């Protein structure tokens, strides 16, 4: 099982790798700007953080305006070339799913972003993506249910044998990550926070303090 | 898992082919008539459309007035003969069941279609068909639920190791997609528009639009 | 249990009201815009129609581009005196649910309309909406499972006792309109179409044939 | 997999295996009296009629009279003799089990009848029966409720690896038979008319009239 | 069912008694500092907005350095002084509780906090709190579930017949809003922007743009 | 919605009363004898600490060796003489059905104890006592599960209108209470540490932490 | 809820009675064969052993060879008038329920026994029977599980609010009791052993021992 | 699968295995006591009868008064030597396991008895015991439920791949019997009467009675 | 399927191999704390204790002020330099799983201690821990429901192939153990009067009386 960091600040990424021995890493416009960083830039300094790393993907995602399968295609296969690290992040859209199909053929891994369902979970597989991110944060704030969904996405990509890899994605703590262990989706995608954060709970430190108060009642060095 | 195309617009089922990789094609005498053309010239069209493709099967129904099997193994031999990706559609009746019977020792591959309930389902896998087709949408139109009976199908075909392959048929939207996958159906069968909104999704739209102002405030060069 | 009529064409809610016993009637501007007629003239002769009767709820979407509740209020009010029978449909929005909140204050029926999650459905509840309306189809067309939802809306409404009443929206078929029975649902809203075919079955048919060979012995 | 055909009418056996692909038929003092022909007669017939086809098992049933072991495999053994198609279909009594685990280990299959609980099945399966034929109808004309027990024997047998093939019996419609494949019975027995009507639909009536106009129309 | 203001921004609460009909307030420690002002300076801000209103809640917790019931109960009728609306927030400590009990016999309301588990909880109903406050997302940040637990909760008050009023606790978004509604919980507290964002779908905007072009469409006036 | 304290310890007993509101108390020999007193001084020690209290239940074991119920009749009117709080615990025996019996048509409280399944539950509540208490943890400790006999105790209970109150006893946790409670047993018997620490959690002394930071920030 | 006693045996009646408050009695041919008395005797004992108890049912089985219902209803007429305790066993036949039928409007009790479904038992209410009897052991004895059709006719009874009041029978343990008590049957018939077995359980005398230690171990 | 008869009376483990393939037997002091023999003669009776016979197991317990492991193993070692076909059946105590884990080492069957949760199952099963009896009828005299226990102890079995075989015990009927053989028990243990009744139905002769006058319609 | 011992007194540990097979020992500090024995005496008599024992993993707690993994690794290398049988139990902490991280990467065994959530058992299985040891005990001492989290933790190692195995721990009674069991734990770890008491069953006594005067009359 996987874990991937959703983050564009890089150390972020290095603490994270070296320590939880993450296993990629996902971004997005949103993250990319919230870096301070130009795009460019960024994308330059994970190639050459990541140049001798072998299977380690870096998700990164297209222009957002892009409304045609041709133009989709040219400007990732130039962010492709920058590291064979990256794979193409690309809305589930009517050009976005398109773009992927070729990308795929063309032997370039894409990452199908924006899904919510299962219906939009599907084509992607169909079309043999590497990689498909459905979304669980922005329908929970609109009161939507999401655990379904999941599950059954799971279900019906290992029922077909698909080999599209899912990334839950907008996640947002601890309990959501064990959901989707539980639901056996492959990876998982979060913020930094969220991560540390899952590893520690309240139980620990007063344990830990139990412990402290015995070891002081002992003798710790015949 | 298989999409196929229950339509008979060439131009929908090009388009699909190309972008959605679509599985194959099922038509009804229903889709026929609204094709405009006639029965004979829109199969003429799909016998030259798909002269190359091996693995992709077309079912066209036989005329739904026959109703004797000796009349129905005739008039399906004729189809067949005009192209090999052709498979004979025909109704779950007594005549019906007989002839696929029939035209499957004859290596004549079958689609049984009007099925509704899976014991009916269960004969033309007995028989050796290439293909049931068990609807959903007439039965919800009235008010039945099909959810049950459609998992029946499946599970029943699998425990018993057929290899009649399901095509649910009669789907209006993407839930009942998901819900045909959730159940293990082999194929799924739907109009242009279905899985063309089965694709899109409204989140999507406004996931959209957060990261395009997100991207016009980054310098992206 | 309350069948509401979606549809703006007044043959058919003729049809519905004398045959079907109608409970009342669904508009929007789609539905409006699809009756060929200009939507005042609609209105106008929805009012003549039903003058007389008094326990008959027609509702009516307020132009879609208001984005604030003041305005919202104006045009509503407007529409709400040209008959007793309209209520006001009103999208689920911040200033959407500020200008029913007034509405109702006011004593002028809402029907809080394009409600999608339980979350949702609260709001228009709490405001007190004399309707709210969570829509089926749109979801279902993009992939998701509307049942729980529904269900959900249905058992937190019973719980803490609004008497907000739930319209089911957007629906297709005869199955969905027992989903929403099954759930409880105060009332559904379905084309012309859906509701005679929720009437009519295959095995009727099948029925009414063995019957006149019986009849006919 | 495997629908057998409950009935002693030759033209009805002839019709579902020439169409139906019967897998099998089963027979009984009832079906053999309603056939109008005497025993030794129709199984003669049957005997004629297959004789040759190689794995189509006929179920005939012994005098349900008899009432001691000894016997019920005299009159069994005379039976088989008369075709190697033919199973000796015996009832689940203390007798009748005894009978058959002899029939059994002298390589005569048997078929178990008059089982209406699971532990009556099972007793079968350990002797080795070819066929166990649980009952349905009778027990819910008087009220019982039978899914439970059906779907027990099923998960039994497969649990323990028993080669004994269950023949759910007793069926009256195609819910039924669906019911028993739900649960993963080897085989089902069923009249004539009930596998007739298990293909037939409504929906598929209505379905045709759309179409005929439709094709009408092109 | 109520919603309460888990907010110490006034702007906030002005907003929302306005145009939500938020039902009262929730406030701690964290709040009280990101509010910028000092304590007493909240509170009497807070005292003079609502003076006149009736049944609406503010909880306002006393120092948590506390650590004995004689002094609790001094520093929290002091705040109680200050204004009726206010309840006395509480954690869910030996002495917490002890002081509670003691202001609720005076007639004092109590908010206790920091609840985490049904058998917390039980022990506030048993001293006739007025507000009962388990919590959700700090378990959930830990990877703990949450979800039995409050239900629990509800199904024990409504079994025995508790008039303690349950405050779901550290909220984050509307599903979690939901899933207290169906659980029974009496009430419910939230930041400003889960309850906004709570009212908002991507659907409905996708339903606007659908009328809008539709409305275009059509002579009005 | 009833905590009674399984406890002999006096002291035990008035903290719990002064601050958690205990709604009473039961006992038993090993917990007379872990006492350290003899039992008609703690019997009398009790007397008079709640000789004013009206609705406080003081459950008080008769000698586990009469086989008998004519003797268990005598002792334990005996032991009510002393004080009217005090409610009779008895085994779940031949004897001690027939013992309670006659108690409670005499007016005389019990409490039956050591019942382990629901057949032994119904017959107390078919006599009318006053309490039953069947046990979970000496069934855990040995490998059985208890959350069903208890369940259906309790669904048994209010589906046939029994006064009879259920005191779920030899607890050892919270989770455990809170499992009665969702039950709906009217009372539960616990410890004094028990109860405790079923007030105390781990994350409430991190979200204590957490607020005195943020108040050692303000003001 | 309701305890009545499958035994012929005065003796075993009468310690039931006096002990285990015990609601009634219920009897068949074969447990009148095995009090080795004759009927008329057996009935004429319960006459006299009851004649003051005014609302306690002891349900005497007309002789199963008759087949027609005229002669079912005198023969049970001339049981009723030997005393105002006794109800009518009639076996669930179509003679048999016309019978019950008859003697019901004629405002004679009845308990139809026999029954072994859920649609033998609806008739018996239709017709305003005080008692049906629905049967176990014999089902079980051959494979058959009961506990569906048991809990079926509580619920159907209940649903459509008849007052035939259902006395679950061929009963032979404690958690079978349970199983009807679970299920909300009226009525529950055992044989003495099973009632006082019900009662006694392992634990109950592991608990004693401890105890008993405890005790020896105080002042 | 396996069928074991928890009696001691030879008579009814002679029919038993001739005619219901019985798969072996159990015995306590109960059942010895209630044989009228004495212990080592019925001992005697069952080695004789059983000398030839492969793979069929004979439970015999040992002294109930022992209170610990070294003469546990003493008396039950003199038992073994008597016949091949016996297992020593022991009580799930202390010294009853300890007892065990020797007995096994040293290559000797044993079957751990009076076992009435799942826990007091698993230690058998950890010390390797051929068998364990976990026990029904007592329990539910006593108003316990036994389902779960039960379909608890297999499912662990299973689940951690012990070899150990449970023996369902102190059975009354043929629905405990399935209840068994639907959570997949390895064996079980009955009366001779309980088994002879599960084997028969009322429908069965319902039944056959139908049967009976049709075949009297020639 | 594996017992362990949560104790740290030799005694309880040597009975416990010899008669119950336990299958390893846990300690903490806590534990050591109420030997009597200081740590290191302890960590010696076990050192020479199980010399020989090849599958027999010893847990042992490094000091818990350590804040900092360099510290960490630098004083269970020590300890494991002891005894090959030690395993170096670790808390879930920041630091702890970091040094946890290393220590399995250099080949040294570690068990991650102080888990009380799925999220917090994931990490130590996704860094290759030898053991996960998550707690029910103080949980349900404030009244959380831990079986559901357990179930989760076994659910996604077995779902995700991970090798690590699981220690339920801070178990008090028969039940738990059971309740591990059914969810499919890899290893339990209980003191010494749980396991003891897990054997024993008043029914199992109730039994032997039955028995010992059946016994007395034959």
């Amino acid at each position: 099982m996987k874990y991937f960091l959703d983050s564009a600040i890089l150390e972020e990424i290095r603490y994270a790798y070296e320590n939880w021995a993450i296993d990629g890493v996902t971004t997005n416009p949103r993250h990319i700007m919230n870096s301070g960083k130009p795009f460019l830039t960024v994308l330059d300094e994970f190639a050459s953080e990541f140049k001798g790393v072998e299977n380690f993907p870096i998700s990164v995602e297209i222009n957002p305006h892009l409304d045609n399968a041709k133009d989709m295609v040219e400007e990732g296969t130039k962010i492709a070339k920058l590291s064979s690290n990256f794979v193409i992040k690309i809305p589930c859209t009517e050009p976005g799913l398109i773009a992927a199909k070729e990308f795929e053929k063309q032997g370039i891994s894409t990452n199908v972003t924006l899904v919510f369902s299962p219906s939009q979970a599907l084509q992607p597989a169909r079309i043999g993506a590497k990689f498909v991110s459905p979304f669980v944060g922005w329908k929970e704030n609109s009161g939507d249910d999401t655990t379904q969904y999941i599950q059954d996405i799971v279900n019906i990509y290992k029922n077909y044998n698909y080999n599209t890899e899912i990334i839950v994605a907008a996640l947002r703590n601890g309990k959501q990550i064990v959901d989707a262990a539980k639901a056996g989706a492959h990876i998982v995608t979060c913020g930094f926070d969220v991560y540390k954060e899952s590893f520690q709970h309240a139980f620990t430190d007063y344990g830990l303090n139990k412990f402290r108060n015995a070891w002081d009642n002992t003798v710790t060095e015949a």
